[PDB]
């Protein structure tokens, strides 16, 4: 009476590596067979560009940013609010047998009985007769770590796919190493298709195909350089195929029954997956969920194709931090860089274990990249706007062109409205946010919704003419609210030399602010714009830092200064402070090792 | 191909009763023979001072406090998390024949097929040929109950060991009865050695000695008064001898192969036992285990002797509750008494069935004890610090000396960090904790990790000057979080008269708190500090208690008041388990009715 669900998930991979989507992608017979009686989605996206935040999104059908869960990997996992749970929990409570093999990577504390079984080898096979099932399985074959091979492999190990015929992303240098790396990733797609075929063939042999909705997708965009970790479309777009079972076509509009392979162009987001399973299972959506089912009885293909919106979020990835938000609407992609002085290339240990990332940066410093290839390593515009139909690789910023003036304002207002209404908790620094919000993020968000609107208004003053906002900005710099001073300094950093008139106030923040991150921002400004040598002060503030996250924040600032000004830092940490402890220790070790050398 | 293991376990006994460790201890030829080709550990400790929590520790290689298993005996046993099991389960699944004869006393729900056989008479003899075995056997010969003889035995039964030459612990009164009791316990060591020799001789006869690691140990410290039930070193130290089999010396560093008898001085804890068997069996540790193998190929005797840490835990023992934590590090022993208004001598029916316990209390009330002997019955310091090298019997609290200021803070911070990180679930009262956490303790701990850190911070406000924390404390007293109010009231109780200005807030807690234990703490404060007569209210609140554990907590408070204020409570009145729980309440009703 009720449908089964299967989620087949490959790690870290975007759609361009699949022949299903790209003429130069990898042949994948097993996935392509799913597509024969399936919906092939051309515009599926995660809402963030890394595993933990995307998988959190998949599970909850809600934005991690509004739940203090936007940090990979978490310093502290957050407890779920009363009225929101995971799709595996909802289904388990509805009588489904739910199995997960095996990666979770949630940024919340798990519900009790979250899965019937979640471990290596967990399977639908242990369900009682007549009991519907939900099986989720992850393959790590396409994970970023698999591209961390030694550069000598270009000579010593050959690929099955031809690197000489690789057509690279325009932001990439056209090098032997980049073509080779691309080819290596194509090879992994061939391998993971084989592996997924094992599970698909079991379902076939057991006569379950026509009772089961089978989803195949990647768990976020990636994973060549400039993708994973960024809310460019590269970090967000994923393949998505849904094989529609014959016995439950009646749950779907005739348009979507996939009697023949059917392409869908409407924008689907990871927030939509859980509500989709809920509707197919005949269960109600939670009021705290942000997504909307894309498989519904009265929803035509035309109607589904009208959907054209995706909001995306990036904050901390391992030791490296930045704050970026993306807003896609129709053909337009808008990016808001709240901290534009942080280049996307800002050092991250794990990113740069990929030899292509190191070559990319080396070529940048050797002045051998063109302007499209070098944008990754440079100071960012406060806003960028792209026409994805004309410019799918986001190479031409339209925000400074006169005919796009109205569109800039429309996208700007849309994002502001969304982030205010959510509200986006990440306008509170993690070092403050997560410890307070840990027991119930919703309670925190209700109390601080207005405060967050104020933070957003303050930082968005940096979009305006300096003289127009000068007085307002000054009052906030002198505010009694430490996080308002924080966002005011960030706006000042955005303005750069245009805010020189504030030098005395910045100096006082530098010397005397009760908040050490505020001091660090002031120091950062004076180092970037006024020749101040920040090494000693920042080293001192790191040692003085009350807790790990505050220290980590200051180390991120030291990294930005390191990269931009070519200076080394001799870092020593606070005396005052186990897979979690290993992870956290690794962040600091990564930062200390890196900063020691110019 | 794989070594066998035997655990020979005597109940309740500390090392001082063995001649192997103490010039005046009992001759025990069979254990001494084990030691001839063995490692003799001078510093082995349980992590808690009673059977069920210690045996739970032994089985799991993890702290029961982080798993809601710190309660003897359990009201409700806890289900094990997915990634943690018992050493018997791990070994059985690895193909070992596992036998237990026969005491279990686990505070978790047992795994399926936990043992190949667990019952009286279970033996390694039923293994298939070539199958390695793990045999655990307990002797009750040294159990506390054996010291529950009538005082008339001093006239009617003589001892083999000489009571006149007994050198008693300094906390004990130097009386005929204490010396006699000590001698009676020495006699039981002579007897149990003979009994364990039966098994050792079987292993010898069958040619298994040199294929088998044979462990002898007590299952926690004891059992004269002030030992079992308390996390002084008395309740924790045990003998430990491991006879190293010739055919598996190659598994150990040359230092530890015990070709001749070899003393080990490094601190060994009960959390280390299961990881040790796992390593010798070639199996991996669980990520949920806290212990570390002390028998390893690359671990030298010098390295092992560097180990110098033991954390200890005490909560409920039968009807009697208190919360105490111990932290030993190097030569220093730190004790944190979270509820210092509870004397260690707070009545427990089973403790006081030992005539020596009754005499000790009688001499206290008669003003016949010195300060070292009477500390057991008095209000406790919030913290105590001892130098075990100079002061092995923990008689001189260094926390009150100026040159130890820094050491106090170091130990204080070390314990705080440990209990925050575990996290220690026992900062939730058992009456709340075990019913909620029993299905999944790990999830509970993750969900409430910050909440526990707050509890710890709140009660540790009682370590500070009252003026400095007054405002913070008042805010918590008014908290909407019932267990924050609980720990605030406990801090206020610790402060005593110093917190008198909170009287109006306390009265309001007394009259109207939704939490009946909180009401009881307020009543307790006012009875101890403001002449309030608590009998009628507490008698009513016990009847009103929503569940047995809540009632039991309130009865513990009535016992503290009974003992300190000399007042009676008329208590009236929610299958070996049913008998056990029923006994707790009967014990409390019987005791409280008379001053
Ligand atoms: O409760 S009775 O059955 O009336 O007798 C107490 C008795 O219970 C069990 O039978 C124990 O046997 S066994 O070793 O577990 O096989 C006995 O040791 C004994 O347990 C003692 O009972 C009192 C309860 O008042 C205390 O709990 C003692 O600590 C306990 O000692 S023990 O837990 O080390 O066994
Ligand atoms: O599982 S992930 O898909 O989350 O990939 C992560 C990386 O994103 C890094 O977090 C790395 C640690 O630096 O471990 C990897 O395991
Ligand atoms: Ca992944
Ligand atoms: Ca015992
Ligand atoms: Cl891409
Ligand atoms: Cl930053
Ligand atoms: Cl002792
Ligand atoms: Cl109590």
């Amino acid at each position: 009476k009720r449908p089964n669900f299967v989620w087949l998930v490959s790690e870290d991979n975007s759609k361009r590596y699949l022949k299903l989507y790209n003429a130069k992608g990898a042949e994948m017979p097993n996935i392509e067979s799913l597509a024969k009686q399936g919906l092939v989605f051309n515009n599926a996206f995660s809402n963030s560009p890394v595993s933990s935040t995307a998988r959190t999104t998949l599970a909850l059908g809600a934005y991690p940013a509004k739940l203090a869960m936007e940090y990979h990997r978490p310093f502290e996992r957050i407890n779920l609010p009363r009225e929101l749970s995971t799709i595996s929990d909802y289904l388990t409570k509805a009588g489904y047998y739910t199995s997960n093999d095996a990666k979770e990577d949630y940024n919340f504390v798990s519900p009790e009985n979250n899965w019937s079984s979640s471990k290596k080898g967990a399977s639908w096979h242990n369900r009682k007769a007549g009991q519907p099932f939900f099986h989720m399985q992850t393959w790590k074959t396409t994970h970023e770590g698999k591209l961390h091979f030694p550069e000598s492999d270009i000579e010593n190990l050959s690929t099955i796919h031809n690197p000489n015929s690789v057509e690279l992303d325009p932001i990439h240098p056209n090098t032997e190493l980049f073509r080779y790396t691309y080819a290596r990733y194509l090879d992994l797609h061939k391998k993971v298709d084989k592996e997924m075929g094992v599970v698909i063939n079991q379902l076939k042999e057991e006569g379950l195909l026509e009772d089961t909705f089978i989803f195949y997708f990647g768990d976020h965009g990636g994973v060549l350089p400039g993708s994973k970790g960024f809310v460019s479309e590269r970090g967000l777009n994923v393949p998505l195929v849904v094989r529609v079972p014959k016995n439950f076509r009646h749950l779907l509009h005739k348009d979507l029954q996939a009697k023949l392979s059917t392409r869908v162009d409407g924008v689907i987001s990871f927030i939509d997956f859980a509500p989709t399973l809920l509707e197919l299972a005949g269960l109600p959506k939670s009021k705290l969920q942000d997504g909307e089912s894309f498989l519904s009885k009265n929803l035509s293909l035309d109607d589904l194709n009208k959907r054209n919106t995706n909001f995306s979020f990036a904050d901390r990835f391992d030791e490296k931090y930045d704050m970026v938000r993306g807003f896609r609407k129709g053909k337009y992609k808008y990016i808001r860089n709240y901290l534009p002085f942080n280049p996307d290339g800002l050092f991250s240990s794990y990113r740069y274990k990929q030899a292509a990332y190191r070559e990319w940066k080396h070529l940048f410093k050797a002045n051998k990249l063109n302007s499209v290839q070098s944008a990754f390593f440079k100071r960012k515009p406060l806003e960028a706007l792209y026409d994805l139909e004309q410019d799918p690789f986001e190479t031409k910023n339209l925000a400074l062109l006169p005919q796009y003036t109205e569109q800039v304002i429309k996208m700007r207002a849309g994002l502001q409205k969304k982030l205010q209404s959510m509200p986006d908790l990440a306008f509170y620094p993690e070092s403050y946010l997560v410890d307070i919000a840990k027991d119930d993020p919703i309670i925190f968000s209700l109390k601080h919704k207005n405060d967050i609107a104020r933070f957003i208004n303050i930082i968005d003053m940096s979009l305006q003419p300096f003289e127009q906002v000068k007085n307002k900005l000054k009052a906030v710099l002198l505010s009694n609210e430490q996080w308002e001073r924080y966002w005011a300094m960030n706006a000042v950093l955005a303005f750069g030399d245009k805010a020189n008139e504030f030098l005395p106030i910045i100096e006082k923040i530098r010397q005397s602010d009760i908040n050490l991150i505020n001091r660090s921002r002031a120091i950062q400004y004076l180092a970037l714009n006024n020749g101040v040598s920040p090494q000693l002060e920042l080293e001192d503030l790191v040692k003085q830092a009350k807790d790990p996250l505050t220290a980590l924040a200051i180390l991120n600032i030291a990294t930005q200064l390191h990269d931009t000004l070519g200076i080394a830092f001799n870092i020593e940490l606070n005396k005052l402070w186990s897979f979690h402890k290993r992870t956290v220790d690794g962040w600091f070790k990564a930062r200390m090792d890196y900063l020691k050398n110019i």
